[PDB]
């Protein structure tokens, strides 16, 4: 682990809570070079180690351990979560008259969205092959870093140690059905859950099959039903997601052929998400109760 000086620590803001812990935002020095961070002040450490190098996983910059806690220094993300990220290039919602003026449903382009999408599945192509099984794996435990680089993150939740208050019924959404009916968790089953991402990314942050209690999801699933293509997807986007999620968990397709699928839509010159503005538009829903 690298060990960081708690006087090298500049603590500022609270940037979120829970029974565990909080995580604050912070100047740290390391090394020669003076930077951001959030401090998770209270394993996390030993994964972090292991996987944060990569690019699209959140990285620890340093621990230290000052009277009875451990503080993590956590990579900082400075636009936040993906979630509210999509949510936020709303633009319609959020400045309608920028997005009427320029005819468009979102401040994000459609190579963008696939960009983010692209970097999910390349973090989680390394993860899966150094043998880790997210488990919660949804736009919200995503966050956009420096550059606009995506981020792969873990706020605790899985573990009962959320900091941040989800609903705890809400990663039912994005649960393969194998995980819903045997509590089986795989890399097969982070896939589903990545294909529901996709399916966020694309519909800017929409809640998954909103509108529709949990329940009716255990009884659906298994009979075929799945999320509806959105309107502004282009056929390979909606064909890949479904990929994502077939029944037999291993028919669907590796985080390596997800990425390869991706890379090949961002190479071509045609547009795959849709994101102009017409008369009768209207986004993918938010159920902000099925989620808080
Ligand atoms: C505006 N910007 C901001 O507010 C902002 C906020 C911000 O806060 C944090 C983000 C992420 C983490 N930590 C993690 O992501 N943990 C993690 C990752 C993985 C992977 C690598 C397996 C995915 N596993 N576990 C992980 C592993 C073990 C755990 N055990 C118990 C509990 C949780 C655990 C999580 C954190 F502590 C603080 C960072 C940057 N910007």
């Amino acid at each position: 682990y690298p060990v960081l000086d708690w006087n090298d620590i500049k603590f500022q803001d609270v940037i979120g809570e829970g029974n565990f812990g909080q995580v604050l935002k912070a100047r740290i020095k390391k090394d020669g070079l003076r930077m951001d961070a959030a401090i998770k002040r209270m394993g996390e450490l030993e994964v972090l180690c292991k996987l944060g190098h990569h690019p699209n996983i959140i990285n620890l910059l340093g621990a230290c351990e000052h009277r009875g806690y451990l503080y993590l220094a956590i990579e900082y993300a400075p636009h936040g979560n993906l979630l509210d990220f999509l949510r936020k290039s709303r633009v319609l919602e959020t400045d309608p008259a920028f997005a009427i003026a320029n005819s468009t449903a979102s401040t994000l382009s459609s190579q963008q969205l696939l960009h983010f999408a692209a970097d999910v599945a390349r973090g989680m192509d390394y993860l899966s092959q150094k043998q880790f099984i997210h488990r919660d794996l949804a736009a919200r435990n995503i966050l956009v870093g420096e550059n606009y680089v995506a981020k792969i993150a873990d706020f605790g939740l899985s573990r009962g140690q959320e900091v941040y208050k989800t609903m705890g019924r809400l990663p039912v959404r994005w649960m393969a059905i194998e995980s819903l009916n045997y509590s089986v968790y795989t890399t097969n089953s982070d896939v589903w859950s990545y294909g529901v991402l996709l399916w966020e990314i694309v519909s800017l942050g929409g809640t998954p099959y909103c509108g529709m209690t949990c329940a009716e999801l255990y009884e659906k699933l298994p009979q075929g039903y799945r999320l509806e293509k959105p309107l502004n997807c282009d056929d390979e986007v909606y064909d890949l997601m479904r990929q994502c999620w077939r029944e037999k968990p291993y028919e669907r397709p590796s985080f390596a052929q997800i990425l390869v699928s991706l890379n090949r839509m961002l190479e071509e010159r045609k547009t795959y998400v849709n994101t102009t503005l017409y008369e009768k538009f209207t986004y993918a829903g938010i159920d902000c109760s099925a989620e808080e």
